[PDB]
């Protein structure tokens, strides 16, 4: 895990991409129940994606469930955000569910505007694949890393060691574009910088959502699977 | 501003830094903890806008846009205020001189979350050993980025094109202070990493602070202020 190269960082976030999900709708034939139908599916996937996030299943299965609970709304939005980047003023939540703001205005097109917002940056810095897998990921091991005994010192250290993978990662993806060692930790600031917006989003988001089984023993049940498949 | 080597950023920084405020109690008396926070805040306000106007390139901006970046920025900056000046002081927070609070002493009221938070952020600057001269750079960071995402006019065009290119500026300075502290090229981008996550938990705060205080416009009080 902390042994890897930059490339097989590289390739092992890329080989971990969870797919791209449809909206479960006829199209032969409302908007939120829509939207939280994909979600729910989407946070199977991204159980998966995350256990095969270099670092993720070292750590115990409650720092796991901690982790996901603070960070899943920020990994959907981010993945969202990079599936609009080439739909200018529009966001692709699904191949066959493609929304301007005029149709999420139909109370929160408040966070349509910024999540749009955000896809417009990531156009402006022309974001690349192998730097979205990067953030991605990043997202997941620290969003949740400040709200958390030796064992937590242990796993706290460990989680900001693969973090410090990541951060040489993307230095490397960099300087390999050719960008002078100026430009590298420049354009790492302006990406880590929307990730603050990201949160941003994520809150008012939450903000909108909030009898029912809590998050963290659905998180818990998907990520405590056992070894018999 | 954009003409400013790293070593002038840091000294302009350091002299536009607030002054402290001391909670407005009598000691003499004996000991509502909310309003003596919201008192003090209100009272720190003012010389935020001080000192935002004196932060490189702020000034160069059109009022408005100062307003909406303060406006976005204003609980961040006084949070990171507080968790600096508190980073000497383990298991407490130094919202003044004469007002240093425990955990306990932060379930006042129906804000003992927003408490520990504050507390973890400072013990992980604790860690890190974070310099004065980097706690400034960081604030600078947060006047300037919070609200850039928030503003398609030629002229704000120009706007977010002039904050990203002093935010750069910001960014080549902390290395420089991290270059300067013996740090070598891989430690250098992995502690500007460390300390700008660390700007999305403060985010976060933030968030969850204005859940509490929503529970006369801002923009006209600072608009009022910053003109
Ligand atoms: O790729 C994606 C699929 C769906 C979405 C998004 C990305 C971005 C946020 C959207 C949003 C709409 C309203 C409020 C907040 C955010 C919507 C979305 C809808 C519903 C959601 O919550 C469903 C509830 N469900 C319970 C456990 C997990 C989520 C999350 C995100
Ligand atoms: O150095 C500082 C002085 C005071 C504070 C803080 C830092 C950190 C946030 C604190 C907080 C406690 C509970 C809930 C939210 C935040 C408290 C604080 C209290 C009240 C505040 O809001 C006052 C209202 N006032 C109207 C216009 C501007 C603020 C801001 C900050």
């Amino acid at each position: 895990a902390l042994s890897l190269t930059a490339d097989q960082m590289v390739s092992a976030l890329l080989d971990a991409e969870p797919p791209i999900l449809y909206s479960e709708y006829d199209p032969t034939r409302s908007m939120m129940g829509l939207l939280t139908n994909l979600a729910d599916r989407e946070l199977v996937h991204m159980i998966n994606w995350a256990k095969r996030v270099p670092g993720f299943v070292d750590l115990t299965l409650h720092d796991q469930v901690h982790l996901l609970e603070s960070a899943w709304l920020e990994i959907l939005m981010i993945g969202l955000v990079w599936r609009s980047m080439e739909h200018p003023g529009k966001l692709l939540f699904a191949p066959n569910l493609l929304l301007d703001r005029n149709q999420g205005k139909s109370g929160m097109v408040e966070i349509f505007d910024m999540l749009l917002a955000t896809s417009s940056r990531f156009r402006m810095m022309n974001l690349q694949g192998e730097e979205f897998v990067c953030l991605k990921s990043i997202i997941l091991l620290n969003s949740g890393v400040y709200t958390f005994t030796l064992k937590s010192l242990e796993e706290k250290d460990h989680i900001h060691r693969v973090l410090d993978k990541i951060t040489d990662t993307l230095i490397h993806l960099m300087a390999k574009a050719g960008l002078t060692l100026q430009q590298q930790h420049q354009r790492l600031a302006q990406l880590l910088l929307i990730l603050s917006h990201i949160r941003h989003m994520s809150n008012k988001g939450m903000e909108h959502l909030y009898n029912v089984v809590p998050l963290s023993d659905l998180l818990l049940e998907m990520l405590d699977a056992h070894r018999l498949h």
